[PDB]
């Protein structure tokens, strides 16, 4: 009973997106809204067909889909300059949505969308299972400051993963290892990297989008290893779908609090 | 201004720990106690001889060696069949101490050191780094259930880890992913072993203490790993020095709680 309209469908992870909320039995909407050179393309995506819009009386035809579509969220995933503009349109609309894409005047989307009074999900990170491995590190260092006082680490991330903006959880990470006690990164190229563990040379897996942060004790005697590898955008669409589902359960609730984030996604539990 | 005996120092364990007591600058009593077999002999560590008295009036024994040394915290790591006696005549002795000593009756243990009213640090985990991973997925645990649903999990542990009694401890890491979500061991014999990473093989260094957690997403595009090598005792023995000057603070600080574990020491930082 939940429908769903892909900001950016063109791209790969509006793609990725469409087939998981399909799999998760979300209805699709076969109406969108792109930029001027997407405006009358038709979009071939997991047998459904979308028609992108432009921006020509935008307002308007996003509301006709609204009154058509009571139960819709958008799922923006779309590029920094348009962000703003379309959570302003959002909000104008009065459409509940969802947004995973970075970039934009962030300061200008919290400020629109808490004025606009709407339900939505922001959140630049919707893997949602590095989002919980963040928060774990971030509860960890908060508790037990200077646990790893003298260790040293080093931290690997591969060229996928520090596009797909992972740095920024990269460098949240981190901050949780100084605040453990560590003085504190490679960009790594190829698809095998080695460490030392215990003076014993070990081959990572390092293609696709990989992240490994390791720590060794003063006297070498101790290593701890943390480690993802992502391929594709499957667990980002998943982690989307996930937010959907939960802003789906306020909106029916009815409740006080309208801006949610991922934080919030994850202590509902799974859906 | 601390001093230390070493209950148990004829064991690998005892002398990591009278080693780093020692490079803490912790003062370390020339005399212990031990076993029928172990009285009148000499051991010879760090450059410390030091004297052990079997259980000929030990209880008298005790108390000239602590009024003798007012500052006086023994640390406990002897067999499971000496922990309540041992603590019992710390206990009658009014000398505080740390345990790391497993087994015994637990239940016992932590019935008579309530009742004696000492200061105490009884901990059966005293490798600090790896109990604070553990609070950390316990944490994630219980804040987000359901994270992982539907991630697969091997986990796989040596031998000289699952001896040295992380077995409790990878047992209650386990324990969190299932809370997160997992549906869920395997002891390991070679020096390497290999898990699959986005179908891609990966060797890992799988000597000494070894522990691996590894969760894979349903459509196997999404690899996490959790990992920990520890050679020796120095974690162990580093960690039992902190849960003394812990307890030192403690006592000095005169505290109205008396009976403390590792999360403790954790949560007042590096010392």
């Amino acid at each position: 009973g939940i429908s769903i309209m892909v900001n950016g469908c063109s791209g790969k992870m509006g793609k990725a997106v469409i087939k998981a909320a399909d799999s998760a039995g979300v209805n699709i909407v076969p109406t969108s809204f792109g930029s001027v050179e997407e405006a009358g393309q038709t979009v071939e995506v997991c047998g459904k067909e979308i028609l992108v819009h432009g921006p020509t009386e935008r307002e308007k035809v996003l509301s006709s889909v609204f009154e058509k579509y009571p139960e819709l969220i958008v799922v923006d995933y779309t590029i920094p300059s348009a962000v703003n503009d379309n959570a302003e349109l959002y909000g104008k609309v009065g459409v509940p949505f969802v947004m995973g894409t970075t970039g934009g005047d962030r300061t200008r989307l919290y400020k629109t969308v808490e004025e606009s009074k709407i339900y939505a999900v922001i959140s630049p990170q919707m893997g949602k299972q590095v989002v919980a491995f963040l928060a774990a590190m971030e509860i960890m260092s908060e508790q037990f400051p200077g646990a790893f006082a003298g260790y040293s680490l080093e931290v690997m991330e591969s060229h996928q993963a520090s596009k797909l903006d992972a740095s920024g959880t990269a460098k949240a990470v981190i901050s949780c290892f100084q605040k453990l006690g560590v003085s504190y990164i490679q960009l790594i190229r190829d698809p095998k990297q080695q460490i030392e563990v215990v003076g014993v040379p070990e081959e990572h897996v390092s293609g696709h989008a990989f992240h490994l942060y390791h720590l060794t004790s003063p006297d070498k005697t101790v290593s701890f290893e943390f480690q993802h590898n992502v391929c594709g955008r499957s667990i980002y669409a998943e982690g989307t779908v996930d937010a959907v589902l939960f802003l789906a359960k306020k909106i029916r609730s009815k409740a006080e609090k309208r801006i949610y984030n991922m934080i919030d996604v994850l202590r509902e539990g799974n859906m």
